């Protein structure tokens, strides 16, 4: 079966620590940069409201199809409000594992969801509502765009530099991620080699996989072994659209793998050129953004 990689660094930052993002990930990162990922636990007392607009909340999520490469050698189209996608992604999960969502083990969904990908036997086809412009019903975080009114105890994180809309990006706007169990993300680096942080605002966890930079060429290396031969001429803007990999193989290849399972309210941040991939492991929402230094 699956064996799980070692856990990525978690850090938990007081509140001194907790003022300025920017500074806080350069002082951890001569640890962080060695293994790619790294969970960011805020204090306790942080806790920023839901700022979506829910009743206008309507997206049509991409259909994922686990074993898709696997089947190298249908489905009808759905619209969904956040209530209606939630409905939905609980009665997969329950019905699934024949238990409460809550009741599965994080190791189930993740040891399930790897031979899942690699099965010929079974076609699992789950829905990821991906890449969702913040633009399109807001921010998860409060802004002060005059757009939603801003309680006053709201306001210090409307400010906050934590808030991803705050994140300097300049060398463009955060992205939503509503997830189900089993709706995943291949491997793949930011545009620019950028750095990425991302924050699960409610739901069950996000796992994560990630590489540190030092290892990109060993992982580039592994696909180019063993990745379909047909999408190894690609571009790697197109090749990381397929580049969906289970991390005992990178493992077995001497690259350095971590894992981590990221929990409603921690952030996970991805250091420059660090390959990640993960998947859900049900119901969840989390919001994305690149950011330079
Ligand atoms: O959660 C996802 O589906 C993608 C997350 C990601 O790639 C990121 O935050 O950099
Ligand atoms: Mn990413």
């Amino acid at each position: 079966e699956f064996v799980p990689p070692p856990e990525c660094p978690v850090f938990e930052p007081s509140w001194e620590e907790f003022t300025d993002p920017l500074s806080f990930i350069g002082r951890i990162r001569p640890l962080a940069e060695k293994t790619g990922i790294c969970k960011i636990r805020p204090p306790k007392d942080w806790q920023p409201p839901f700022a979506c607009e829910v009743k206008s909340f309507r997206f049509t999520p991409r259909v994922q199809r686990l074993n898709e490469l696997e089947a190298m050698t249908e489905q009808a189209v759905r619209e969904y409000t956040l209530q209606s996608f939630g409905e939905m992604a609980d009665n997969f999960k329950s019905d699934y594992f024949n238990m409460p969502v809550h009741m599965v083990p994080t190791e189930l969904v993740e040891k399930e969801f790897w031979r899942l990908v690699s099965s010929i036997e079974e076609d699992v086809i789950v829905e990821y509502g991906a890449d969702i412009s913040s633009k399109d019903f807001g921010s998860g975080f409060p802004v002060k765009d005059g757009r939603r009114k801003i309680l006053p105890e709201e306001e210090e994180y409307a400010l906050s530099g934590w808030n991803l809309n705050n994140m300097p990006v300049l060398e463009k706007v955060p992205w939503l991620y509503v997830g189900m169990c089993f709706s995943s993300f291949c491997w793949h680096i930011e545009d620019h080699w950028s750095y990425s942080i991302n924050y699960l605002h409610w739901g069950e966890p996000k796992t994560w996989y990630g590489v540190p930079s030092h290892a990109a060429e060993q992982l580039e290396e592994v696909m180019r072994e063993l990745a379909p031969e047909l999408f190894e001429s690609q571009p790697d803007l197109l090749h990381q659209l397929v580049t969906i990999m289970n991390p005992n193989v990178l493992m077995e290849h001497g690259v350095p793998v971590y894992r981590t399972n990221q929990c409603a309210g921690e952030f996970v941040v991805t250091f420059p050129r660090a390959y990640h991939s993960g998947f859900n492991q049900g119901y969840n929402f989390a919001e994305a953004v690149n950011f330079c230094t």
